[PDB]
Parts: structure tokens; sequence; C-alpha cells
């Protein structure tokens, strides 16, 4: 048995308060049943996949993505309070649905999905596709590159958030 | 065991929804139990079909159709915001039913169904049938052609949407 | 294993709108437990039946009847919007209960049931019995003649609908 | 395994319900668990019965009784509208209970029960017992005679209905 | 296997109406778990009982008692409408709980319980104990004497009802 | 397997409840899981007990206690109406808890508990312990003595009730 | 098998009434899953425990603690009405959570937890740790010392209650 | 099978909550399924962990964390009242999430997470990571160090609380 968990990070000891508002609530990262299960997958063909047997998630993938996104956004938004729990009526909402989170026959690892943001009536939706390479052909390197690309797309979302005050 | 999933396309930097009218919600695409089952269907006679036991959907087919439809509509409606979740009050609703999504014994592939749309009170209903050809013997080519036909019908829905004031 | 599904049809590309109203909602085609199951049946005597073993429905019979009736009424009512989903408060309702959907010892295939329609307080109920013959003694021909007689009774209902503007 | 179902009779072109008063709803006919079970009962002594293990109802007996009652009442009440579903506000309600629906060791068949009806506030209650004779040794003849007695009691209910202003 | 059912009776063709009111609703005859089960019991000692193996109830004892009480009260109250279903707001209520329904080591068969009646605020409660003898030592005779004593206590309740207009 | 049940005593012609104040409702007597289990308990040491596997309650002990309490209270309160179901608005409530209902290794039997009563707003709380002696070796004698002690405590409750204005 | 139950006590025949108020409601004694189960435990190390196999609770530990606390508080608060059931709106509330209820490698038996009291807005919370010794190394003595220390902490709570009129 | 539980510390005579402002409620500490499982985790590589099958939590880890946090906060906030249950209206809320609570293959132990607090409308969010060293080979020492780090983080939360007016 081999279980993997996305390394969750933290933003030091900033202790951000809601005095300057800037609230953010993160809903559940919706994921289809071929990634939402406990099985790590590796694209072997154009539409054919392969579910791993003993290479599983430590906790379900959607919860991992939600918590790591909350951590990455809290790190990459200094002065913002981002939480996976409801904050208030003046909070801005974020809904993420992941479409791909696997490797590929060429040794590449793909992340992709869509994210929507509600800011006081203004809704902004955007899809994303990103790729990384494995230095060593292993599930360990696969999950690590997955986490790296997850951090990349979290940084993209943080930039898009900081763009509109 | 082999698993197949329809590739969910994605665009680049998308638009916002502060206009309100550029909103569309794709409710879950309903399919009958012979398509709702996790097995791939192969039409062998006029009313006879065969469900493959070792060739399955990676995730349930209805969720795949809903997600791929949302992605295609988000691509060919750049000024709009198409989502698989509710988006507002003046948001538009799109209810799609799929009656056939399988191949035939003559080496061909069929996709048929219906769809209803609500544009600010006006309800528009349209059925559709489409037929493609898989050129190489294999379920992978069948799934590829199926995804292509699904994208073609999403483009048809986009064209019908753009035909309104 | 041999699974059968009623061939669902379509009405081209009419794109009927609710501007001229003419809404129709189709409730679930209620069917007793000797036909509502997955087992095709063949009347062997006056009250004795025979449930088939490997001759089953692709999807449950009631859902098949509901969807095929929606399709047949959409085809046979040009200018009407017929759906298996609620349309509005000004919609007319239709409730169908099937009593027989099998073959007979003489090679005949029987369809029968009752249908009720609500049009703004005016309720119209009517029973129906119809028969067809099988050119070849086979379950394939049986299901095909069943679909043909289903289309026949759908045409009867469409005429009864078009009778009262 | 042999399955039996009561033949559901049907009339031709029936009437409408714009008058309101010509409305009747047959609630689900209740039978005890010795009749609610899917097995055919054979009364062997005064209080002793035997439930056939290989001779069963095609669908549960209570639903069959409700449907056959609705059909018979729709036949012998041409000016009325009898349905197994609610029909309006001024609609009439018919609650039927069946206490015996089986054959006896002397070669005879028994059908007994009670029924209550609500006519515009006036509640009318009447019990009934009827006995027929099966002439040929077989469960098929028993079911035939049972259906005939059920039709006779439906005719009795129709006569009691027609006796009101 | 030997199943027994309390013979339910009827009151001819009186067709009692609610014009003279006299409504009666019968609640579920509550019975403890040593009689409420499917097992006929036979008192072998002061507090020791014996549950029969193949001598069972055709339908659960409480439903049998409720239906037979409804029938006996409808027979023994000419001009009253007694039902196991709610009748109206002006109806009188009856609640019965049986404590014993078995035979005894001496060949005697005991029935006992308590019944409460609500008539427009006036509540009348009363316990009862009654005994019968078996002419032949058999479960058949046991159930038959049980039904006879049930009719006896039903007659007692009918007298107590007719006592207070 | 041997089953035991406490004999539920019964009186003759009882009284009515038009006075309102002569009303009492016995809520379900609660016992812990070592008494709530269907097995008879035998106290072997100070805190050690043994649950008989083949000597069981005919019906769950708590329901037996509630019914026997209602019967005894109906006997020793002739002017009152004690029931196991709600009786009105000015009705009185009696909540009894039983902590011990078993025999001891010295050949003796124990019954202990508490009870609360609501008399027109005044809440009265009283605990109780009682000890009897079984004279002949056998679980039957134990159950007999247990029922006797239960009747004694019901008489105590009756005496406390009669002590109020 | 060896089952143990905390000896519940009683306060004679005081028959305390609510005329002088002094109500007390006891909520469920919340207990973690290593003590809340049916398994008696014995601390073998600093953080290592040992769950007993055949040394179990007669009824679940939390119910036992709740009932014994109700009894001890009723004994040790003369003139108060303490119950495990709601008493009224003017009642004072008590919430207890136990953290330890086991023995130790040195033969010591530890009880510990926290209790909170609500008296008309004034909330008073307090933790407690207490120890006892076993004269004989046995589970019997263990449960007995547990009950003794439970009585001790009940006396402490009774003193804290009597401190504030 | 070996079970481990974090020792829940306890103080002496604590304070009251009549002031209202000295109130804190610790909602249930949430951990992912790799920590929510009853098994102890041992981090073997960067993203690889191993869950011990025979070394388990005595009770679920999340409940243990909540209880130990409440106890520590009750110790280092003498003037406050910290509870695991709601305490009032002006009460403060503390939502803690734990992302890591396990040891590493270099002989070290990690505890990381986040926590949010609501002080009279002001929401304060802070993450934390802490690392200890187990000196003797054994899961017992690991659990000891884990409890120590948890107490250290509770002290950090107490310090952040005391930093407010």
């Amino acid at each position: 048995k081999n279980y993997y968990q996305l390394p969750v990070v933290q933003s030091g000891t900033q202790s951000t308060a809601s005095q300057g508002n800037r609230l953010l609530w993160v809903e559940q990262v919706t994921v289809p049943d071929y990634l939402a299960g406990n099985g790590v997958v590796y694209q072997t063909s154009d539409v054919k996949y392969v579910i791993a047997n003993n290479n599983l998630w430590a906790s379900p993938l959607d919860q991992q993505l939600r918590n790591t996104l909350v951590a990455n956004l809290s790190t990459q938004l200094p002065g913002w309070v981002v939480a996976s729990q409801p904050l208030g009526s003046a909070q801005d909402t974020l809904n993420v649905t992941v479409t791909e989170f696997n490797g590929r026959y060429d040794g590449k690892v793909i992340v992709s999905g869509e994210w929507l943001l509600n800011h006081q009536g203004q809704l902004i939706k955007r899809p994303f596709r990103l790729e990384g390479v494995q230095t060593q052909d292993g599930y360990d390197e696969m999950v690590k590159v997955l986490a790296g690309v997850w951090s990349q797309e979290a940084a993209s979302i943080a930039q898009e958030i900081k763009r509109l005050p």
C-alpha cells in the first residue's frame, strides 16, 4: 500500500483580521468520479486511463484540493482571510471544478479545470490547463508535480483576485 | 478493465457576468439507464444492444456530458458565462436529455437527444440526431467520435443561442 | 443476455417556442410490477404470463414509455412544446397508465392502458386497447411491433389533443 | 414459476370531467398481509389456508384490484370519470378494503370486503360477500372466477353510485 | 406450515349514511411483542408461554383484530358507520390494547385487554377478561374460540356504545 | 427457549373521564440496556450480573412494565382513568424509571427505581427500593415475585396520588 | 462473560415537590469512544490503554453515569428535584463530560472530567481529577472503586450547588 | 492491538461566566481522512505515509483534539470559560483545522494546521506549524510528543486570545 497526500502549506503568523474585510470562502472542489475516488490515475492513451491499485490518496482528492487551495490562497493573498468555511454575508465566493489530475503516457502530468468567483453580483469564470514534467518516473514525483502545478494555478487565481480591488 | 472519459476542452481567459444577461446554467444531462450504467453500449440490431463489461466509463456518463457541454459552451460563447451550477436570477436554464450515445454494428456511431432552453421566459425546444463513423477497430476510436459529435451538438446549441436578440 | 430499448424519435429542427403557448407536460407512465420490471413478458394463457430470462429492457419500461411518448407527441404536434419536465403554470398535464405490453400465445402483441388529460380544469380520460402481429416469431419483432403500436396510440392522443383548441 | 394477473377491461371513447361532479378517485385497495403477499391463497379448512409457492401474482394483488376497479368503474359509469389518482376538489373518494380473495377446498371461490364512499360530504359505507364456482381443476380457472367476482362487485358499486341524485 | 386468519364478517347491505352522524373510528389494536408477532402462543404455566413454530397468523394479529373489530361493530351497531380509517372531525375515537390472546395448559383459551373511547371530550376506559373452552385440543379450535370470544367482547363494546346516545 | 411475561391484572366496569381531573398518562417506563435486553438478569456479586440466554422476556420488559403499571393504576384508582396514551390537556403525567428488576444470588429479588409525577403544575419526585424472596428454585418463581413487587410499587404510586387534594 | 453495572442509589421517601422550585436537569454524560463503548479499560502505560474482552458494562457507560449522577444528586441535595428529563423553563442545567474512568498499571483507579452548570444565565465550569486504590486486584474492585469516586465527585458537585442559593 | 489517547489535562477550581465576555466555544477540530481514520500515521517520504494497522487511536483523533484543546484553554485562560458546547449569544467561536499530526522517518514529529476565531464580530485567522523530536524508539513516545505539541499550540491560541482588549 502507498498513500499520498498533497503537502498543505501555511502563511507564517500574519494573523489577518476582518477589519479590512477581504473575505473569501472556498466551496468544495468538485471532481468527477474517475479522480474523486481514492485511486491515482495515469493517462495511457487519448481517452484511455489507468487507475492505480496500491497508489491511493491519503484523504479524498476533493478535500485535499480544497484545503491546499485555502492554504495557497491564504499564503498568496497577504491581508486576506480565506477559509473553507462560511465567513459572513459580505464574503466573496469561489467554486472550483477539476477535470484532470493525472500523468500521461509521455511522462507528463496534467492539471486542468474551471473556477468561478462571485464578488457582490459580479461573476467571473475561467478555465485552466497546465502541464508539468516528471524528473523521475514514479508516482511520488507524479504527486509532487501535481502539487506544484496546483500551487501554480493557485498563484494564477491569486493574481486574478488581486487584479480587481 | 479499461476506462474511458470524454476529453473536456478548455479556453483561455474568459469573460465576466456583471451584465447578468450573459448567464447560462446547464442542468445535469439526463440519460436512460442503458446509458446511465457505467458500461459502453454497442447497438447490434434494430432494438438489440450489447453493454461491454470490461470497457466502462471512467466516471458516470451523464456527469461527463454535463461537464463537456459546459466546457464547449464556455468556449463558443466567449461573451457568456456557462456553468453547471446556478448563477443568478435572470440566469438562463438549459435542460438536455440524451437518448442515444453509442455505436452501431455497421461501424458507425450515433448521438441523439433533445434540449430545452429558457431565455427570459421564452422556452425553446429542439431535438437532434447526429451520426459519425469510426475508422479504426477499437472502443477508443468510438469514444473519440462520440466526443466529437457531442462537441458538434454543443456548437449547434451555441448557434441557436446566438440567434436570439 | 439480450437487452431491448424502444427507438426514440425526433421532430427535425422545428425549434418550437412558447410564444403561442401550447405547453404539454408528461408525467411518469405508471406501469404495474409485471411490466415495470426489467423482464419482457409473453402471455401464454388467459391469465398466465411468462417472464423472459435473458430478454430484458435496456432501461426500465416506464421511463422508455415516457420518453418515447414525449418524442412522438413532439413529432405529431407541430407547434407544441411537449416535455417530460414541468414547463409552467399554464401547461396542460397528461397522465398515462399502461396495463398490457406483451405478446400472446397466438403470436399477437397487445398494448393497452388509460390516459387522462387536464386542460385548465377540463379533465378528459380515455382507455385504449390495440393489437399488432409479428411477421417473425422473435422477441426482436415483438419489441418492434410494441413500438409501432405505441406510435399508433401516440397518434391517437395527438389527434384527440388537436381536436380541442 | 407461474404468474397470474387479473385482466383489466377497457371501454371505447370515454367522457370528460368539465362538469366536476362526474369525478371519482379510487384510493389504493387495501388487503391484509395474507392477500398482500405475492402468493395465491387456498382456504383448506375453517381458519386454515395454504399459500401457493410457485403460483404467484404477476404484480401485487392490491395494485391489480385498484386498477381493475378503476377500469370497471370507468366502463359502467360512462358519464363519470373514475381514476386511481386525485382529480379535483369536488371529486369523490372511494376507499375499498378486501378481506378475502381466494378459493376454498370445496372447489369454490370467495371474495369479501367493505367499501366507503364520500359523495359531497355524505359518507356511505357498505360491506359485501360473493361466492363463485370454478369448474375445471386449475389455478387459472380460480383467477378467472376471482376476476369475474371482482367485476361483479365493481358493478354493485356502480349501481350504488347511480342511486344518488 | 399452518396459517390462521380470524374470520371477518359483514353486515349485509345496510348502506349506512352519515346523515344521522354516528361515526366511529378504530385505531390500531396495540398488542405486545409476544402476541404481535406471527407466532401463535399457548400458555404452559403461570408466566411461562410457548410460541408455536408452524402455527402462525395469516396476517399480523393487530391488523386482524382491528379489521374484525371494525366488522363486528358495523354488524352490532345498526345505523352506525364504523371504519378503521378517519371519518371526520365529529367522529368518536376508540383505542384498544390486547394483553392476552392464547390458550392455557388446562385447554382454556383466554382473551383480555383494555379499551378507551373518546366521545366529544368524554373519555371512558374499561378492561376486560374473557375465557372459552376448546371442544377439541387443536390450534384450529383455539383460533376459532379466540374469534368467538373476540365477537363476545365486540358485543360488550357495542352495548356500552349504545348505552350512551 | 423459555419466555416469561408479567401477568397484566384487570378490573371490572371502570369509570369515565368527563371530569378531566381524573386523568393520568403513564409514559413508557425506561430501563437500562441490561434490563432493556430481552434476557433475564441474575445478580451474582456486588456489581456482577448474569443474563440468561435461554430464559427471555416474552415481549420487551419496558413495555411490559408500562402496561402492568397502567393496569394496576386503573385498578387501585377506580375514580381515575390511567392510560398508556395521551388523554387530554389537564391530564397528569407519570414518568417512571426502573434501575433494577432482577434476582440475587442469595435467592432474593430486587426492584428499584424512581418516578416523577406532574399534578396540575406541581412536580413530585420519589425513589423506591423493594426486596422479595423467591421460595422455590426456578426462574418462574422469580418472575412471579418480580410481578408482585411491581404491583406493590404501583400501589405505592396510587397511595401517593390519593394523598393530594 | 462478566458484565458490570454502577450501583444506583436512592434518597428514601422524601417526595420533594417543585413548590420551592430548586429544579435540576442532567444532560447526557458525554464520554469519548474509548470509554463510551462496552469495554472496560485498564491503563497499562502513559498513553497506552488495554480494552477488556469479557469484562464489559451491563448498560452503556454514559447512561450509567447519567443515572447514577441523578441518583447521587437527588440523595445529596435534600429539597431539590434532580432528573435526567426536562423539568421546566425555570430549571438549571448541568453538562458533564468524563475523560477517564479506568484503572492504572500501579493498581490505582482514576476518574476525571469536566462539568458545566447554567443557572439563569450564570455559567460555572470546573474540571476534576480523582483517584482511588483497589484493595484486591480485580475488575470487581475496580468498578466498585469507580463508583465510590463517582459518588465523591457527585458530593463535590452537590456542595458547589448548595454554595450558591 | 494497541490503543493510544492524548492525556487530557485539568485544572483546579475554575471561574464562572456571568460576565458573558469570558466565553469561548471550541467547535469540533476537523482533520482529513488520513488523520480521521483510527490509525496512527508515519510519514516515510515527502508525500508517502504509512498507517499503522495495530497501533490505533483509543477514540477518534478529532474528538481527542477537541477535548484536549478545551482542557488546555480552560487551564491557560483562568478568567475565561472554554467549552466544547455552545455557551451563549456573545460567546466566541474557535474553528481549528489540523492538516498534519504524525511523525516522520527522521525520528521527528510534525503538527500543522490553521485556526479561526470570532471575537465580537472580528474574525482572526492564523496558521501554525510545529516540530518535535521523539527520543526513544516507540509509538508511545510519538504520541507523547504529539500531545506536547498540541498543548504548545493551545498555549499559542491562548496567547493570541489574551492579546485582545
